[PDB]
């Protein structure tokens, strides 16, 4: 359809902004995930635990948070993010 990339774009995003990786990381993951925000971070917390995320898939702003601290600070919004999934599942 005509606005399928718009809202592939979009899903992109949404994991990009959750996770601060890079675009190369973002479409590897969220693409084997199927496009699937939860799956996809999901993905990148067993994906950072089995050592397959490098340092430098994480994004910066200047050189600031050391890359250890990236990673930690990205794990700990995805896990946050997936806490709140539930809890609006639940509810």
């Amino acid at each position: 359809g005509p606005l399928g990339s718009d809202v592939k774009d979009h899903k992109l995003l949404l994991f990009q902004e959750v996770t601060g990786l890079i675009s190369t990381w973002v479409t590897s993951i969220v693409e084997e995930a199927d496009w699937d925000f939860e799956r996809a971070l999901k993905l990148f917390i067993q994906k950072n635990a089995d050592h397959e995320i490098p340092d430098l898939a994480f994004a910066g702003s200047g050189s600031s948070l050391s890359k250890a601290d990236k990673r930690s600070l990205a794990v700990a919004r995805a896990e946050l993010v997936l806490e709140q999934i539930q809890q609006k599942a639940n509810k």
